[PDB]
RNA sequence: CUAGAACCCGCCAAGCCUCUCAACGAUGCUCAAAUGUGCGGGUCGUUUU
RNA sequence: CUAGAACCCGCCAAGCCUCUCAACGAUGCUCAAAUGUGCGGGUCGUUUU
């Protein structure tokens, strides 16, 4: 393998350089006080869709500026906080529905502690690894004077659903043995059981990408969610393509719309992509003519 | 120690129960609606303000209202998101100071590597577990080809600034040896050493409180921040509680002034305040007369 | 956890009439009700602005 | 990592004139420049709406 024969280079060559490379730069100050506090190669994944198709010369598309670089970079930022806002309702409310299902249809407060519920003791022993090491750490308001206070080894469940990331929850729902439960769980968010858990998993990997700040835009997916043939709701027409950015923001609508039926995430994304407008739709994955299905109504 | 007598109570049976304890509840399905959805016990933490001064009675206050609730916590849900929104450019800007400052006045682009240039291998060997499990896992557009591309162990700092976490980053900042350097990086954000790390761990608290949903508004805080006494910037005249929520939006808006003069936090966070005028601001820490300081012109 | 806790297609052990059938339980269903975390096989290489 | 990678106060090994002093290096500084991850001591119990 070839050793690396790049140096550092600074933030004034750095704009030397690219007036080399074709990219036309204004108010000079500015972009190098961006180069030096955001960075080049954090800008380089973003100043990519304006090279040339031979992308491995390393020069820019003619008639581009460093401008559009700082319009897709504010377009990213302002997209991955209005997926968030919206991820936080779901990611209260399975916690509710979970706890508030399980000890109606059991007859326990305590039931997240118990292995003979579970399916199979080898995820259930290893979860209660992480269920200790976050209480074996927590300090905050309630669980210490719970446990100065009764017997019993863990808090309830609706204590419990308080201090355990989201990742601990759907994993701990996938493992619930009697599917009766399951159904029912399932049945309040108006699916089968196996696209909830397939959307589940959509859910937490999207939320992954919008925490640690990733590229979100033109990104394509991996894994590919599943697609219900029961429902109790309205849903897409026209054929879209899985594995972009659409069909997340269509998972996040359907439960949003059994949450809170009077709901405004359409309105957030027309306002972003019409404050926005110099950006191509069929990169991001929306078909054309996308307002006119009974989801988006 | 007591065992716990409370069961299980269904949504239906806490409306009555609520009804009693003298909480006045209109439209009565929207509040069941919410009690399955959101659930009782973390509405509880948002009901506790209502309750009267003996709380062991777990009697409301009279007068009182479960739309209040409801407005207590959805000004902490828009809180968390106008926090999180501000602390993101410090998040960046850190990471691209601390790899551009290594790499001009160590003359490496590997400088990230060598536990030479750190203080305690005790601690270097320890985040080099970190990094490798973070390589061990990645599978990203960039990582792959430089490892299939090129021979050397670890990326350069700019490439490898990118997969870390914010946890690893302002650890790895702690550990540099030459103090040269890190007054270098404390001077860029117009600081000494020691309140820019006193400042660096208070930005990490505060954006693990906005990531995991947490009460925010009325927290009493713990881990008290350093009060420099060498300045290159506007800060408060006026005594204020360290503990509250007010403090950290403080350091947030002193490093949001060097990365962005012409920003516009102060338009956030009073468009809030007025938006939900009814919440007691002395519950939040502000002095009475915050506008009329340096920093916050 | 964005080559995965991913998607698809067949086969199996049990069971039942929500669908559909000349059958009245299979020519049906397993994403109705119920229920197992059964098995083999196959595609997917991470930015056209 | 919100009883901590927290805050405060003294003492030590080295060093230097940015401050300040009758001293021209201590009556100064260690959050100027430089530099060590040195030491002992002390407070802080996690929602008045």
């Amino acid at each position: 393998r070839i050793p690396f024969p790049k140096p550092y280079t600074s933030a004034h060559d750095l704009v030397s350089l690219l007036q080399s490379r074709g990219l036309t730069i204004a108010d000079t100050a500015k972009t190098e006080r961006y180069l030096e506090f955001i960075g080049y190669y954090r800008l380089s994944a973003y100043m990519y869709p304006l090279l040339q198709m031979p992308k491995e010369q390393h020069r820019y598309k003619p008639n581009t500026t460093f401008d559009q670089v700082m319009m897709l970079y504010r377009f990213d930022k302002k997209l991955r906080l209005l997926i968030f806002n919206e991820i936080e309702k779901i990611e209260v409310a399975v916690r509710s529905a979970i706890v508030n299902i399980g000890s109606d249809m059991i007859g326990s407060p305590f039931w997240m502690t118990d292995g003979s519920n579970f399916i199979d003791p080898r995820k259930f022993r290893h979860t209660m690894d992480l269920i200790d090491a976050e209480l074996g750490r927590s300090r905050e308001d309630f669980i210490v004077h719970f446990k100065q206070t009764y017997s019993d080894a863990y808090p309830p469940a609706w204590i419990l659903a308080e201090v355990l990331p989201f990742g601990v929850i759907t994993n701990i729902f996938s493992n619930i043995k009697t599917a009766r439960i399951k159904k029912s769980i399932a049945r309040k968010f108006g699916l089968q059981v196996a696209p909830f858990e397939s959307w589940l998993t959509i859910v937490a990997l999207t939320r992954n990408s919008c925490c640690h700040h990733a590229r979100v835009w033109n990104k394509q997916n991996t894994i590919r969610p599943m697609i219900p043939n029961r429902m109790t709701g309205r849903w897409i027409i026209l054929p879209t393509d899985a594995l972009r950015i659409y069909f997340n923001l269509c998972i996040i609508k359907y439960f949003l719309d059994i949450i809170s039926p009077q709901n405004d995430m359409k309105a957030k994304i027309d306002a972003l992509l019409s404050s926005y407008s110099s950006i191509d739709i069929n990169a991001m994955g929306f078909p054309r003519g996308w307002e006119s299905e009974p989801l988006w109504q």
